[PDB]
Order: C-alpha cells, then structure tokens, then sequence
C-alpha cells in the first residue's frame, strides 16, 4: 500500500524528500505534526517499528527508515537515480554534502538567541558556497547535467531557505537564480507548489529564532 | 599512484575514513596541515582540481571528491561494502546519520563559549542515542551484522570522542563498550592505533572549547 512518510509539518529537513516524491509523480501518506502535537509523537514514536525512531520516518513495508538522507537516497535509489559506478555515485553524494554545508548551516545557527550576530558571521561564507554551484551550472541545467537528481531538489530547498535570511544573496549568482526558477518550472513541482498539500512555513520547527513562528522571514 | 588523503592533522572529520582505509590495509598518502597553516591550505585550495575545495579532499586520479561522506562512501564503494540492494544501502545510510546524530552533535557545541551549559543540555540525549545502538548492536557482533561497514568506524570515533565529554557515558551501555574493544582488537587497527601515524588529538580542530588545544579533556 502507500508509504507514509511521516515528520513535522514544516519544512525542516523533509522537504527535498517531499519535492522528490512530487516530481516522480510517486503516491505517498503524510503524518505531519502540528506544534501542539510532540505528544502525539512520543506516544507512536516507539509502537512504530523503527529501530532509530526519529522524524522524518518512512515506511514501506519494504522497510521503514528514520534518517532523512536514508529516505531521500532510498527513494532515489529505488528509482535508479542514484549513482551509476562509485564514481558516479561519489559525484552524486559530494553534492549532497556541498548543499547540506548550505542549509545545516541555516539550522546551526537558527535557534540561537545570538542568532543575530551569528548570521552576520554565516553571510561571508555563503557566497563562497554558493560561487561552488554557480559555477557548477555554469554548463549543465541540473547539478549533474541534464537531468533531475535528489540534489537538485536538496538545492532548490536551500536557496529557498537563505533566500530568508538574506533577499539579497542571488544577486550576483544569475545561474543559481534561473535553477530556481527551472525546478519551479517542472510542471510536478509547479502543481504541488499551487497544492493544498504545499507546506509554505516554517522552514524550521516553529520555536526557532529564524524560520520559525507561522511568519516573515529573519 | 597511491590516492592522497588531505586534513587537518586533527580527528575531526576524516577520523573514521582513515580507520577504514586502515582496515581494508589500503595505501594512500595525506597532506595533514598543522595549525600555523592555513595559509597553505588556501594558497592550494583551488589549484587542486577540487570542483567544490574542502577538507578533507580524496584525489585518485578516477577522483578528486571534498565531502567527508562522499570519501568514505567511495571508498567503501569501491569495495563493495556499501549496500546491495535499496534495502541494504539504506540500512546502512541509517546507521550512517543515526551517528552523525551523535558526532555533529558534539561539534554543534563545541566552538561556543556557552559549550558548558550546552554540555549538560546534550548529555540528557545522548543515552537514547546510545540506547538504540546498544539495542541494535544486542543480537549483531557489527552494526550490520558479521561484518564491518563503515558506520562501525563511525561509531568508533563517535564512542570515542564522547568518552571525553563523560568519560562515565557509556557505564550502562555494555554492548557499546565491548564493540568498542571489539573494533580495537582488529589486528589493523590495533596497528594503526600504536602507529607513528595515528593522530590522538585534538578531536575537533585546535581552537575549539572542548577537543581543542593538544591536551586533556572537556
Ligand atoms: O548531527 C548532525 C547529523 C545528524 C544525522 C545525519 C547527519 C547530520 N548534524 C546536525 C546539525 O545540526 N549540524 C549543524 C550544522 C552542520 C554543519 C556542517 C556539518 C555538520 C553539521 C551538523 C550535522
């Protein structure tokens, strides 16, 4: 029957999986929890056959998984998009681990009270990061060419989430811009986007000092 | 030629790769930089080829890769360790973010003056961390079976590193303990271990308020 994929309903760490889902047109169950709801989770969160029960989880009956890189990879990798040859798979997971530098560099500093001057901080090295795939799209349309990767998605969540922090920060990356603007242009990615299923915020868990609340960004 | 390991010449990320290459007794050389030498590390940070420069890097001449997860999964890839079917691969990209859970866990705080009051906050979820590995490891002689992965290396440096945050943490956790000593007693770790080329310290890079310096513990 239908997965279900279960986290909190903010975008957090599962919204890649969630735009993945979307673009490869896959039929999935959501348990999403609201804030008032952590109860409701510490109750399943052990009758539910994980063995590392966390949120996001996933399962399948196939299998059931807690760690949103496992998700992410498995459902990729259920669809062959994984890899290739350890070379092709190396290439794929560099740029895993290029965009979660971006945007676990978000959520270390979100929920700090000296998060203000923690983001100046975090601001210098984003273009530097941020130059890396610029660079990179220079001569593909996708991180990896001319087709859709889990990264891509990983991507177009992380530009959406410093976009938050810093309006200003793709001026000046003219390619990384138009990415956005073609993974929008999907037309799974633009239906879910227009859904009543599109979770909008937060981009963190709602108690967060960026990305939080039911808000307006910084 | 033989493949070129670069880092710090600290713990740090590339810990458990090195255990790994160790492990398969696989040739390879490292640039370990010291601390007077960042310097360096810029200067040749983009004339080596590296599509997205980090550290640590891996250069093979099939590669040249900058994520530490990325590394160690190639190399472990390459040797066929990775997974098998989706299942598998999940299963141990699972276990692969079950314990960064852990060891990012400890680098979120470290760094922050405030390390001593986050300490005692991160102390409260560490044992039901721990108590899903020594869960998994109570029918398993590794964390996937009878046989090392890489996340068993992981979760080496991990137990290792928080030993020195609480040395009392895993007192309760007898499993993790032994699969400790059991990770100890591989004849090439204990090689390595008594090695000219082990790096014992620091845990985290030299400036950071717990792991740093060329000392002692918290
Ligand atoms: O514990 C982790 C794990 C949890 C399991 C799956 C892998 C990551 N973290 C979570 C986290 O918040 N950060 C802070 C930001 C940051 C930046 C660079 C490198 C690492 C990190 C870590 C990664």
């Amino acid at each position: 029957m239908s997965p279900i994929l279960g986290y909190w309903k903010i975008k957090g760490l599962v919204q890649p999986t969630r735009l993945l889902l979307e673009y490869l047109e896959e039929k999935y169950e959501e348990h999403l929890y609201e804030r008032d709801e952590g109860d409701k989770w510490r109750n399943k969160k052990f009758e539910l056959g994980l063995e590392f029960p966390n949120l996001p989880y996933y399962i399948d009956g196939d299998v059931k998984l807690t760690q949103s890189m496992a998700i992410i990879r498995y459902i990729a990798d259920k669809h062959n998009m994984l890899g290739g040859c350890p070379k092709e798979r190396a290439e794929i997971s560099m740029l895993e681990g290029a965009v979660l530098d971006i945007r676990y560099g978000v959520s270390r500093i979100a929920y700090s009270k000296d998060f203000e001057t923690l983001k100046v901080d975090f601001l210098s090295k984003l273009p530097e990061m941020l130059k890396m795939f610029e660079d990179r799209l220079c001569h593909k349309t996708y991180l990896n060419g001319d087709h859709v990767t889990h990264p891509d998605f990983m991507l177009y969540d992380a530009l959406d989430v410093v976009l938050y922090m810093d309006p200003m920060c793709l001026d000046a990356f003219p390619k990384l811009v138009c990415f956005k603007k073609r993974i929008e242009a999907i037309p799974q990615i633009d239906k879910y986007l227009k859904s009543s299923k599109y979770i909008a915020w937060p981009l963190q868990g709602w108690q967060a000092t960026f990305g939080g609340g039911d808000h307006p960004p910084k």
